[PDB]
C-alpha cells in the first residue's frame, strides 16, 4: 500500500468586507488610531511631516485629508512613535499637535461603552465607501479597499447643522447730579 495524499485546497483569494484577518500594512485604519498630526503650519505637504519625523523616528507613511488640517502617519516601530511624542509633545514649543493610539481589535463589545460613545473606526466606513465607492460606481467592491475596511454597515454620511447659542444685548448707563440752588441779597 501507499500513503498517497488526497487533500484538496484552492488558492488564496480576496475576502468580503467582513474579514479582519487579511489587512495590509498600508492604507488601513481599522482598530488603529495611529499617530495623528494636527495643526500643521504647512500647506498640506506630506513630505515636510516626514522632514520632521526623519530624525530619531521611523515614519514610512503620511496622509493629509480634509480642509481642516487633519493628518495621520504610520510608523514601523512603537519606540520611534514615542520619540515623536517626546519632542513634539514635550519640547514646550510644539509645532505640531501630535497624539497617538492603538486598538487591540476589540471582541464581544456588546456593551453600552460601545453604544453611547463615538469612535473613528466607523467614519472609515461611511467616508471611504461614499467618497471613493459612491460617486460613479455602486457601493461595496467598487474599489480595492474591500481588503482593509472590513465594515459593511448601511450607514452613510447624513446629518443637519444644529445651533443652541444664546446672547443678550446690553448698553451703558447715564446719570447726572444737579445740586440745589439758592438766591442772595
Amino acid at each position: 500500500p501507499d500513503e498517497l495524499n488526497v487533500s484538496n485546497n484552492p488558492h488564496y483569494r480576496p475576502k468580503p468586507v467582513s474579514y479582519d484577518s487579511t489587512l495590509p500594512p498600508d492604507h488601513i485604519k481599522v482598530y488603529s488610531r495611529t499617530l495623528f498630526i494636527g495643526g500643521v503650519p504647512l500647506n498640506m505637504k506630506e513630505w515636510d511631516l516626514a522632514n520632521v519625523l526623519k530624525p530619531f523616528a521611523e515614519v514610512q507613511s503620511v496622509i493629509l485629508n480634509n480642509s481642516r488640517k487633519h493628518a495621520f502617519v504610520k510608523v514601523y516601530s512603537r519606540h520611534e512613535a514615542e520619540n515623536v511624542l517626546q519632542n513634539f509633545n514635550k519640547d514646550g514649543a510644539l509645532p505640531l499637535r501630535t497624539r497617538w493610539g492603538v486598538g487591540f481589535g476589540p471582541r464581544d463589545c456588546c456593551d453600552y461603552q460601545h453604544g453611547y460613545s463615538i469612535i473613528p473606526m466607523h467614519r472609515l466606513t461611511d467616508a471611504d465607501k461614499k467618497w471613493s465607492v459612491s460617486a460613479q460606481w455602486g457601493g461595496t467592491s467598487g474599489q480595492p479597499l474591500v481588503t482593509g475596511i472590513v465594515f459593511e454597515e448601511p450607514d452613510i454620511i447624513v446629518g443637519e447643522g444644529v445651533s443652541s447659542k444664546a446672547i443678550s444685548q446690553k448698553m451703558p448707563t447715564d446719570s447726572g447730579r444737579n445740586g440745589p440752588r439758592s438766591g442772595k441779597p
